[PDB]
């Protein structure tokens, strides 16, 4: 069971050369709750962003090159990722795009944040259908003191 979970702007952006222009501490809030307990597959740069393993949880990096930190798991390839995370009841892919874009179709489950922010970026979520996707949850926050943007947590799931 692969769940992905990505914050997407417009043109589903969900990365770019620098940091991203905002500051949504609610969306990750939403991450973290959402991934507590649950091995993480990510991508080499999303391991390097992050700067170190999300605490509690088999963290499961791709590389094409040998691992570079024995605090994670180190894995070659797609599958080799997965039979990394073991036999858990929900594996969560925490991107970046070329990883999302490759789990995909392999996901029962997507958790969306969906920011009202106009940026321009390098990397984005890949195309969902929404024939294959239901909306099972979605819910809408006003930007306000802490948050930059409004934004919608949704989480879709695979028909
Ligand atoms: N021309 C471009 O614009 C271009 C192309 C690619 C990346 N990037 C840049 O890199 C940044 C982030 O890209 P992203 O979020 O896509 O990164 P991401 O998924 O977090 O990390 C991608 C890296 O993860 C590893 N990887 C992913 N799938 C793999 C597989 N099936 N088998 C083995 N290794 C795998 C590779 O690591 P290794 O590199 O260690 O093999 C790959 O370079 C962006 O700013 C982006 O523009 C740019
Ligand atoms: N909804 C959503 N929001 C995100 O921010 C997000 N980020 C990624 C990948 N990038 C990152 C970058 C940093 C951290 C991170 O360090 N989070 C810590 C909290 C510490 C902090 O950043 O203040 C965590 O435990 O989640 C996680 C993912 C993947 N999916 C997402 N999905």
């Amino acid at each position: 069971m692969i769940s992905l979970i990505a914050a997407l702007a417009v043109d589903r952006v969900i990365g770019m050369e620098n940091a991203m222009p905002w500051n949504l501490p609610a969306d990750l809030a939403w991450f973290k709750r959402n991934t507590l307990n649950k091995p993480v597959i990510m991508g080499r740069h999303t391991w390097e962003s992050i700067g170190r393993p999300l605490p509690g949880r088999k963290n499961i990096i791709l590389s094409s090159q040998p691992g570079t930190d024995d605090r994670v798991t180190w894995v070659k390839s797609v599958d080799e990722a997965i039979a990394a995370c073991g036999d858990v009841p929900e594996i969560m892919v925490i991107g970046g795009g070329r990883v999302y874009e490759q789990f995909l179709p392999k996901a029962q489950k997507l958790y969306l944040t969906h920011i009202d922010a106009e940026v321009e970026g390098d990397t984005h979520f890949p195309d969902y259908e929404p024939d294959d996707w239901e909306s099972v949850f979605s819910e809408f926050h006003d930007a306000d003191a802490q948050n930059s943007h409004s934004y919608c947590f949704e989480i879709l799931e695979r028909r």
